[PDB]
């Protein structure tokens, strides 16, 4: 019938913000993305009423204009990818993803579509300051990106559920987080040396932020993807599967994850190593913008239509949520 979401904002220490660029960035994305003709008139019209540019002005409140403004063209790519993979099968959605994939990795390639189109101009945009390290990492994220979408699409269209272990693997590249992490470099205009993204501390703060994005995005979307046909790329629908618990539990499974993740990042930061004073800075910084992740996440979650329809701004504080009929 109904259940209550895990308070994740109250698990949140940190201190939220939004971009003041997000007006005109906006307006210019939206109509920049409108431009083309991909979606059906029924997901158009939830597409544009999802807020997208807003969830980006939480996350990256940081960002200069022009980088903001890629930022959101590239949310609103990843919306339209999501949207058109969700109403497909596994090798239609490959296809889809493979698109995206082949438009980002080749200067030459291009089908024609709109998608392609879409792709190969955020593409220009992103290499106007992309570094090396950035740019070769984030080809790499958006290879792992659609095989994920597509496998996704597979398991979906077969009934699979995967067990927790390859479902988090799975989900942590498909929710397209690594790629928005990706861009930080190019948001704060500098590369990190390869060997911090091996140091532990680093690998340790990185996955538990880019974890409490998967984990509380998927509570909250649950009743809009179960409602779809779709709760089976969802951390709820795995937990109440291979605990068999209920859903009220799951739903406090995932707060109780999220605080074990939350308190690893808090406790983890202070071990961070020294390189250099410059490295330093700039690895700092990397590590504020995955705090602006994790809280600018939560924030959009409660200020989107998305997830809880036009009560959105009620269910903030009753986190009471009425599961949708089919
Ligand atoms: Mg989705
Ligand atoms: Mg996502
Ligand atoms: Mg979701
Ligand atoms: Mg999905």
């Amino acid at each position: 019938k109904q259940f209550t979401l895990p308070d994740l904002l109250a698990m949140c220490p940190f201190t939220g913000s939004t971009n003041p660029h997000y007006a005109k960035a906006a307006a210019e994305s939206s109509a920049w993305v409108n431009s083309y003709n991909i979606l059906s008139d029924r997901k158009r019209a939830f597409f544009v009423t999802g807020s997208n540019e807003l969830l980006v002005s939480h996350t990256y409140p940081y960002a200069g204009y022009e980088q903001f403004r890629t930022c959101c063209d590239f949310v609103n790519l990843l919306f339209v990818v999501d949207e058109v993979s969700d109403d497909q099968n596994g090798q239609d959605a490959r296809q889809t993803g493979n698109v995206y994939l082949n438009a980002m990795r080749d200067p030459a390639w291009d089908d024609g579509s709109a998608l392609a189109k879409m792709t190969k101009e955020f593409r220009a945009r992103l290499l106007r300051y992309a570094g090396p390290g950035c740019y070769r990492r984030f080809l790499k994220h958006c290879e792992d990106y659609v095989d994920a979408v597509a496998r996704e699409a597979e398991y979906r269209e077969r009934g699979y559920v995967l067990d927790m272990a390859s479902f988090e693997t799975l989900r942590r590249e498909n929710s397209a987080i690594r790629l928005c992490f990706g861009l930080f470099e190019y948001v704060l205009g500098v590369d990190l040396p390869e060997g911090v993204f091996e140091d532990p501390v680093f690998m340790t703060l990185y996955w538990a932020a880019a974890d409490m994005v998967c984990w509380s995005n998927d509570v909250y979307s649950y009743n809009m993807e179960q409602a779809k046909g779709h709760s089976g790329n969802n951390i709820v629908t795995v937990l109440m599967r291979q605990k068999n618990v209920d859903l009220q539990t799951a739903s406090d499974l995932v707060g109780e994850h999220f605080a074990t993740l939350m308190d690893r990042f808090v406790t983890a930061k202070g071990g961070l190593p020294s390189w250099s004073p410059s490295v330093d800075a700039a690895v700092s910084d990397y590590v504020r913008a995955m705090e602006y992740w994790v809280t600018g996440n939560l924030e959009w979650s409660f200020e989107t239509q998305r997830y809880f329809g036009v009560m959105h701004a009620e269910i903030k504080y009753t986190r009471l949520i009425s599961l949708r009929e089919r």
